[PDB]
C-alpha cells in the first residue's frame, strides 16, 4: 500500500481468552502466543498474551502503518524529532518492523511487507493528540505532505482526552450499548466525515474506536 497507510493492529493482553469473548461478542470476530481473528474468512487481527515474556511491556493496541523502506524511516525518525523504540528487524520473512516515537511520545509501528471494510471490520487508525501541528509535521516528514489532509487521521483534543494512536472498526450505533453492557466504558466521542466515533475502553483496560455507520 502507500506510505502512512494503516495496514495492521495487534492487541497484547494478559487474559487473551477473556479479551477473544469480548471482540467475538462484540464484532462477531472467529478465532501459540497469539490468536488470529477472522471476519468473512479474513485476517482482521491478532491477539497475543502480554505474559508470555518478561522484561516490561506496554499492552493495549499497536497500530502498524506502511512504510516502503523500514532501514530509511529508521534513520528518518531522530531528524524529524521523534526517537526510535525498537528495530528495524525483520519478521521471519514477512517484512521488516521499527517502532517509532512521535515528538509527543506517542508509539505508532512501521512495516515494510516482504482488509474488508464492513461490520467489525479494521477501517484505519487515528491520533489523539494534543500537538497536532507539531506530531503532524512528523509525520508528513515521514510520509509526505498530503498525509492524514484506508487512510489514517490526526485529531487535535484537550488535555483531558485520550492520547495517541487508536485503530478504529466500523460497527451500527447499537456497538456502544453493547460494549458498556459487555463492562466496557466511553472515553470519548466525536464527529469524522464519515461517521461519529467512540472511544471505548475495554474491560481490560485497552483502548479502541467504533465508527459508527
Amino acid at each position: 500500500p502507500a506510505p502512512g497507510e494503516p495496514t495492521w493492529v495487534d492487541l497484547l493482553t494478559p487474559d487473551r481468552g477473556a479479551a477473544l469473548q469480548f471482540y467475538s461478542a462484540l464484532f462477531g470476530w472467529e478465532f501459540s502466543p497469539y490468536t488470529m481473528c477472522r471476519l468473512r474468512g479474513r485476517e482482521v487481527c491478532s491477539i497475543g498474551d502480554l505474559g508470555e515474556n518478561p522484561g516490561p511491556a506496554l499492552g493495549g493496541w499497536s497500530s502498524y502503518l506502511s512504510v516502503d523502506d523500514a532501514d530509511a524511516a529508521a534513520a528518518a525518525v531522530p531528524e524529524l524529532g521523534g526517537a526510535v523504540l525498537l528495530g528495524p528487524i525483520d519478521i521471519l520473512a514477512q517484512g521488516r518492523m521499527l517502532l517509532a516515537g512521535d515528538p509527543s511520545g506517542h508509539r505508532v509501528g512501521l512495516w515494510q511487507a516482504k482488509p474488508d471494510d464492513g461490520i467489525g471490520a479494521y477501517t484505519r487508525s487515528e491520533l489523539l493528540t494534543g500537538a497536532s501541528a507539531t506530531d503532524g509535521a512528523f509525520y508528513r516528514g515521514l510520509f509526505g505532505a498530503d498525509f492524514a489532509t484506508r487512510r489514517a487521521a490526526i485529531r487535535q483534543v484537550g488535555p483531558a482526552a485520550p492520547s495517541g494512536w487508536y485503530p478504529c472498526f466500523r460497527a451500527q450505533e447499537s456497538a456502544v450499548p453493547a460494549a458498556v453492557m459487555l463492562g466496557a466504558s466511553v472515553l470519548l466521542r466525536y464527529d469524522c466525515p464519515d461517521g461519529p466515533a467512540v472511544v471505548v475502553s475495554a474491560p481490560g483496560g485497552e483502548v479502541f474506536t467504533l465508527l459508527l455507520t
